[PDB]
């Protein structure tokens, strides 16, 4: 906290929003770069990039009554942060959508512009940073101004919120990587197309080469089994032949049977990794106990060019379980799981935040994989 505390001491903000941002978000990513093991160092070279580089892309602040552009990160914000824990270390990470003022006063409807003005900044900053990506992928998964035209004004009742792109700081200790969630919801709602047709006919347009072919086969063939639609996409900003595909799906059966369907694809995955996964998953669920605006199950499935098999990862909601539980059962798990640092710093925490996520990822490789996903006050 104490480079909050002093950074606030030496920075200018140029208007009340980044202000008002900034005293927001700022000590909660403070105390998640100390809990990481973060040098003093980079606790002071990320608050500050936070400051310089998102802050102005968040928006208005969203005080009650404010009638702004809004969106559903953390719940009720533009900007959501989570905390990842493996045996390697602890990072943080914040997600955002890039959003100006003019999409509240009528200059931007569908908010195109800002995730632009965005990358121009964040390219200057982080140079491994690609968006030839974002170039190739918005036109598949975004509202075009052609969609916008064969649009009615008969989705937001049911998803509340017009985004269709959100961007995740990776805040990795050797440097920062990029990723970008497309949301083709509003461009379906035009289209009549389906989440699967839209994210795996842009996935088949970039893969050219149909590397990914065999992996998006086998999660189609899952998805209409199960009869599952997909949600939306990821990608890695980095050169597009070494980016990671994934494709998300939210579940409102929300039981282990489910999620246990979901995470093997039907039994289409049987590798190793996944057993374990399963296995692991199963104990988690289990002792936390979930629970049966109330919050579905999460997947995703991972696809790279050299893989062979997709990689799940489940999201499990943490409604109704009391923090001190996660908290109890965290510690515990990176206890059996030979991560003291992890359990260490929770239990020094058994000793206000609310967390609503808990997602989880197997690689014995890198061990088990899980973040936890934080909501806004
Ligand atoms: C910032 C962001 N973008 C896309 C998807 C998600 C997200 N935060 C999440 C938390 C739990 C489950 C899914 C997501």
């Amino acid at each position: 906290m104490i480079a909050y505390h002093t950074l606030t001491k030496a920075l200018l903000f140029p208007d009340i929003d980044q202000y008002q941002h900034w005293h927001h978000v700022a000590p909660m990513l403070a105390k998640m770069l100390v809990d990481g093991k973060y040098s003093i160092h980079q606790q002071y070279e990320y608050l500050c990039l936070f400051a310089q580089l998102v802050a102005p892309v968040l928006g208005p602040y969203p005080s009650p009554g404010r009638d702004v552009y809004r969106c559903t990160l953390g719940g009720n914000m533009t900007v959501e942060l989570s905390q990842n824990f493996q045996r390697s270390g602890s990072t943080t990470r914040i997600a955002f959508e890039p959003v100006r003022y003019q999409a509240s006063v009528g200059h931007d409807r569908f908010n195109r512009t800002s995730v632009n003005a965005f990358f121009s900044q964040l390219q200057l900053l982080v140079k491994s940073v690609n968006i030839e990506l974002h170039h190739l992928l918005s036109e598949h998964l975004t509202l075009t101004a052609k969609d916008e035209r064969n649009l009615n004004e008969e989705y937001l009742t049911n998803f509340q919120v017009k985004t269709q792109y959100v961007v995740a700081l990776d805040l990795r200790k050797t440097g920062i990587v990029a990723k970008e969630y497309f949301f083709p919801g509003i461009k379906c709602a035009a289209t009549g197309q389906t989440g699967s047709n839209a994210c795996f006919g842009a996935i088949r347009a970039v893969d050219k080469d149909g590397h990914l072919d065999s992996l998006c086969q086998l999660i189609e063939a899952h998805f209409q089994q199960s009869k599952i639609d997909d949600a939306f996409l990821c990608c890695d900003l980095v050169d597009p032949a070494h980016t990671r595909f994934k494709v998300y799906i939210a579940d409102p059966l929300v039981t282990l049977a489910r999620a246990e369907e979901h995470w093997t694809l039907g039994g289409r995955l049987t590798d190793e990794d996944a057993a374990v996964g399963l296995e692991i998953i199963r104990g988690l669920w289990s002792e936390l106990g979930i629970i049966q605006g109330l919050l579905p199950i999460m997947l995703n499935y991972e696809m790279k060019a050299g893989q062979r098999l997709p990689k799940p990862k489940l999201y499990m909601p943490l409604t109704g379980i009391p923090e001190t539980k996660i908290a109890r059962i965290m510690t515990a798990f990176f206890q059996r799981h030979d991560m003291p640092e992890q359990a260490e710093v929770f239990m020094e925490n058994l000793q206000t935040r609310y967390q609503a996520w808990l997602s989880f990822a197997y690689t014995k490789e890198k061990g088990p994989y899980l973040s936890i996903y934080y909501f806004w006050p």
